[PDB]
C-alpha cells in the first residue's frame, strides 16, 4: 500500500536523455518535453542522477551546490516545471543525494584547505568539514574503490599542508560526519528539495560514510546511525517521502541498510547481489546461484522493499562475488581488455547478451518477476549499445537514442559536438535503434517491455507477493512462486539455449489448474505426487498462475 | 541423388537485387559481385525471374524475344560470366521459361496481327502462332486470373479485327500450343539456354497452355503431353537439368505436373497447398488444415522433390482455398482492401506477421522441415517490408537492401531514382534492415538463418525423408516425424501466441532418447504407453533427433 512498492523506476541521466537549447547537453526542458514517452512507456517514478552544480570530474557525482541546479541543464525554475508537469502525469521524481562526499571545487572544501585557524586569528568552521591526518596512516585496511586511477585513499593537499580523505576520485573529499554540522548540512540539503516537492532521493555510496581504525570502513554501525536519522527526518517532516539506498555488499550487510521496525533506515535497497548471478546463470546456464544469493537474504521490514536491477550507470560490478566468479564473469563477459574498469565490466545490457533478444527478454522477465520494484536503465528498453571508445563508465551513457534523424533525435548539434558522442555503429546506432521505429514496430522489444510491464501491473503479487523456489531437477530451468492476496503465481524461466525438460515439485499444490497469464490457456491439473513435467524452449520463460 | 533434392533454393530478380553501374536498375554485373553472399547464406541454386527483352507491363513476364538479355539488365557476355562465376561457387542457376505466352510486342505476335493471310495473297505462317477467335465466345466456362484488372479473356485486336486469347494480360496473347511450329520454337527456346549451360527451368503457368472447348481449360492431358515432350527432350539432350513448375492448383491435380515414372513430367512442383494454411493455421491457432492438406497430397515419383516455400514475387494467393478458408486469411491479414489483389494478399513476409521474430523464426523452421527443397524469397531473410505505393505486386519486389548507404546500397542512385524506390520507412527502410548491419548483428535475423539452413544439412532426412504425423492432442502444437537413412528427427512446434501444453504419441519410440538437433541436449527418455507430456512457449520450435 506504499506508494513505492507497486512502483516501476526509470533511471535516466538529464545530461544524456535529452536536449532542448541545442548546446550538445541534455537539459530539464528537454526531459521535460518527454514526460509523455515515460508515462505511457509505464514507468511511475523517475530516478534522476545528480543535476547539481559539478566540474563533472565524476559527471556531477562531485557536487559543488547541493541547493542549485547545473547550468547545462538550465534553471531552478526549469527543474519546479518539470516537477509540476510529471506529477500532473502521476510520475514520483527522486534525485540522487551524494552524501559521502562533495567536489573538491565546493565552497566548502575551498574553505577547508585554509587550515583550521584562520588568518585573522578565528576558527576555520569548514575545516573540520572534511577528513584531515597529519601523514595519512590511518584507515590501512581499506580497499580501494576506483581501482583503475586511484592509488591511495589519502591525498595531499597543497594549501592545507595535511592528508584528506576520499573512498572514490581525489576530487571528490569524503565529508566527516563525526562533525555534527555536516550532518546538520545534508539534512538542509534534503530539506530544500523535499519542500520544492521531490518525493524522495536514491543515496549514493550509504556504506561509506563513517571510517574507524581497525576496520574495512563498510557497513560501520556509526554510518547505520546516521541513516536512522535521516530515515528519522523524513519520516517526521515528510510523511511520504521515500529514501532508496546504493549498499553494494553482501546480502548480510545489505539488508541492515533496511534495518528494525523500531529504528527504521532505508525504504527501498537494491538487490545487488542477485544481478551478477543473472548474468552468471546465463552462461553457466546454472541458475543455482541465484537461489544460494537469494537464500541469503533474510526478511526485510515491512515498510521495506528491493529494487531489482539489470544494468546502471556503473560499470557491471564484480565487487561482491567470489574471486573465481569474477574470473568467470570477465572471461565470459569481457573477452577484450577495454571493457572491464574497475572490478567490473562498462558494457550495455544488450552487448553482454550477444544482442539476443530471447535473452534481453529473459532476463527482463525475471526482473519483472524476481519481488521488489524493478529499476530500467534508459535506452535499455529499446536495446541500445555502448561507446568502449568512450573514457570510464561514460560509455554506457551515451545520449537516448529517439528516431533516425540528427544525433539520434537528441539534439540538432552533430554527433561530434554532442556531450557523449550518439552511438551510430551499424548494430545499435540510432539509425536501427530508435523509438520512433519502436513505436510503429508493431514487435519492437520497446513494446514488448511496455506489455510486459502492463502484463505484470494486472498482478500484485509480482511487488507484494512472497517468493518460493520450487525444485525443478534441472538446473537450467529456474521455478519460483509469488503468493499474495488471491492469487499464487509460478514463474518458470529457462536459463540454457536449447530445449530443456525439468520436473517441477508442485506437491503442495496438487489439484489446482495453472494457467497462462497471457491469455489463460490451459496446461494440465497438477495430480497424484505433484511433480510436473515441463519442457522448454531455449531461453522461454512461463507467467502462470494457479487457479483453485 | 540427385542434385536438387538438396538444394536451398534463392528466388531474385535481377532488376532489383543489385545494381552496378548507378543507373538506377540491377544487372547481371551487380549480381555477380553479390554471389558470395548467396553462397555464404547457404544457397545452393539461383532461380532468376524473367530476364528477356520486354516492355515490362508485367514484370518481364510478358516477353518479346525468348534468345536474349533485356538492356536493363546487361549483355549477354554478362551473363555468361555470371555462370561461370555462380557454377566457380557450386551454386546452380535456374531461369524462368515463359511458355504460355508472350508479349503484344514480341515479333511472332507483330506477324501473327497481320492476319490470315497478307495483301499480296500469301499466307502468314505467323498467324495462328496465336489463339483465335471471329467473335471472342468459345471457352466461355473458364475463369479470369487476373480479376482485378481483365473482363474477358478474349480481346479484340483492332489490327486483324479478331479476339486473341489471354490467360493474364490483354498484352499477353497466349501461344497456340495445337500448333506444331509453337512447340518447336518453346523447345528451341529452352535449348539455347541450355546449351549456354544454365541448370534448368522454372516453366510458368503451365496448367494454361491447352484450352479446349467444354472445359475449364486448365489441367487439360493435352498440355501434359506438352509437358511431357518437354521433359523428353531435357532427359535426352542435357540430362541432370532440373524442371520446376509453378502449378497453383488443387492437389489431386498438381501431382499429375510430375507424372509417373513410364513417363515423366516435371522434376519439382511448388507446393502451393500447403502455404495458405501455415498462415491461416498461426492466426487460427490450430495446425488442422495443414494436416488436411498434406494427406491430400498423393506420393509422387522417385525423381520428384516438392518445392515449399512462404512468399515469392506474386502475391499470397487464395484461389485454392474454400471461401470461409479466405473469409478468414482475408481478415486475418487484410486489415486495409488495398492490401489485397488478384484473389491474394500483397504484402511481404514481415509485414504479413506483424515484424514479429517468434513469427518469421516459426514459419521458416516449418519452411526447412517440411519435405522438400525450400526455396527463400530474396529480401525475406533480413524481414523485409512491402510498398503499396507501387502498382500491381511489385511492392513486395523493391530493392534489395544492403546497407544504409545512399540506396540502400542498390544503387548509386539515389531512392528517388531507381527502378522501384528502395524502402525507408521507419520499421522497414535500409537504415533499420539491411544485409551489412546484420553481417554484425550477432543476433540477427540473417545470422539465425544461416544457421537454421546450416542445422537443416547436417540431417540428410531433412530433404530426404518421410513425413509423419504425431497425435499432441493440442490443434495449436503440431508434431510430426522425418526419418530416411539411420535416423528419425522429431519436428514440434507450437503455433500459438502463448504457452501450449501437449501430448505426443511417440509409442513407436518407447525407450530411446529425444536429442536436441542445437547443442545436443537429452531429454528425458520415453517410457510406458510412450504418450510424452511437452509444453512450449510463444511460436516455438523443438528440432529433435529420436537416437538408435
Ligand atoms: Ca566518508
Ligand atoms: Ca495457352
Ligand atoms: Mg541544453
Ligand atoms: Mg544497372
Amino acid at each position: 500500500p506504499e506508494w513505492y512498492k507497486s512502483a516501476v523506476f526509470y533511471e535516466l541521466s538529464v545530461r544524456t536523455f535529452q536536449d532542448g537549447n541545442g548546446d550538445g547537453k541534455g537539459d530539464f526542458p528537454g526531459l521535460t518535453s518527454r514526460l509523455d514517452y515515460l508515462k505511457n512507456l509505464g514507468v511511475d517514478c523517475l530516478w534522476l542522477l545528480p543535476w547539481f552544480p559539478s566540474p563533472l570530474r565524476d559527471d556531477g557525482y562531485d557536487v559543488a551546490d547541493y541547493r542549485g541546479i547545473h547550468p547545462d541543464l538550465g534553471t531552478l525554475d526549469d527543474f519546479k516545471v518539470f516537477l509540476r508537469e510529471a506529477h500532473a502525469r502521476g510520475l514520483w521524481v527522486i534525485g540522487d543525494l551524494v552524501t559521502n562526499h562533495t567536489s573538491s571545487d565546493h565552497p566548502w572544501f575551498q574553505a577547508a584547505r585554509r587550515g583550521p585557524t584562520l588568518p585573522d586569528g578565528s576558527p576555520n568552521e569548514y575545516h573540520d568539514y572534511y577528513v584531515w591526518s597529519d601523514e595519512g596512516k590511518e584507515y590501512a585496511d581499506t580497499r580501494i574503490i576506483f581501482t583503475d586511477t586511484e592509488v591511495s585513499n589519502w591525498t595531499l593537499d597543497e594549501q592545507a599542508g595535511k592528508y584528506y580523505w576520499h573512498r572514490f576520485f581525489a576530487s571528490q573529499p569524503d565529508l566527516n560526519y563525526d562533525n555534527p554540522k555536516v550532518v546538520e548540512e545534508l539534512h538542509g540539503a534534503a530539506r530544500f528539495w523535499l519542500d520544492l516537492g521531490l518525493d524522495g532521493f536514491r543515496v549514493d555510496a550509504v556504506p561509506y560514510l563513517i571510517e574507524r581504525e581497525g576496520t574495512s570502513c563498510e557497513n560501520l554501525p556509526e554510518t547505520h546511525e546516521i541513516l536512522k536519522g535521516f530515515r528519522a527526518m523524513v519520516d517526521r517532516e515528510y510523511p511520504g517521502r521515500l529514501l532508496l539506498a546504493e549498499a553494494h555488499q553482501w546480502p548480510e550487510e545489505v539488508v541492515e541498510y533496511f534495518g528494525t521496525e523500531a529504528e527504521p533506515e532505508f525504504h527501498m535497497c537494491f538487490n545487488f547481489p542477485v544481478m551478477p548471478r543473472l548474468y552468471m546463470s546465463l552462461k553457466r546456464e546454472d541458475t543455482s546461484s541465484i537461489r544460494e544469493i537469494m537464500g541469503r537474504l533474510p526478511k526485510i521490514p515491512s515498510f521495506g522493499q528491493w529494487c531489482i536491477f539489470l544494468r546502471n550507470h556503473d560499470e557491471l560490478t564484480l565487487e561482491m562475488v567470489t574471486d573465481d566468479e569474477r574470473a568467470f564473469m570477465y572471461a565470459a563477459y569481457a573477452p577484450d581488455a577495454r571493457m572491464k574498469i574497475n572490478v567490473g565490466i562498462r558494457r550495455r545490457l544488450a552487448p553482454l547478451l550477444d544482442n539476443d533478444r530471447r535473452r534481453i527478454e529473459l532476463l527482463n522477465t525475471v526482473l519483472l518477476a524476481l519481488p521488489g520494484s524493478p529499476v530500467l536503465y534508459y535506452g535499455d528498453e529499446i536495446g541500445m549499445g555502448d561507446d568502449l571508445g568512450l573514457p570510464d563508465r561514460n560509455g554506457v551513457r551515451t545520449p537516448m537514442q529517439w528516431n533516425a534523424g540528427t544525433s539520434g533525435g537528441f539534439s540538432t548539434a552533430q554527433p561530434s559536438d554532442c556531450f557523449f558522442p550518439p552511438i551510430q555503429d551499424p548494430v545499435y546506432g540510432f539509425g536501427r535503434v530508435n523509438v520512433q521505429s519502436q513505436l510503429q514496430d508493431p514487435s519492437s522489444l520497446l513494446k514488448w517491455t511496455a506489455r510486459q510491464l502492463e502484463l505484470r501491473r494486472a498482478h500484485p503479487a509480482f511487488a507484494h507477493g512472497d517468493l518460493t523456489f520450487i525444485e525443478t531437477g534441472n538446473p537450467a530451468i529456474l521455478a519460483f512462486t509469488r503468493q499474495y492476496d488471491g492469487e499464487t503465481l509460478l514463474i518458470v524461466s529457462n536459463f540454457a539455449g536449447n530445449a530443456q525438460a525439468g520436473l517441477l515439485d508442485l506437491a503442495p499444490f496438487v489439484g489446482r489448474a495453472p494457467v497462462t497469464l497471457s491469455g489463460a490457456s490451459p496446461l494440465p491439473v497438477v495430480t497424484g505426487n505433484g511433480q510436473y513435467p515441463v519442457v522448454m524452449g531455449k531461453y522461454d520463460y512461463y507467467w502462470l498462475r494457479l487457479n483453485s
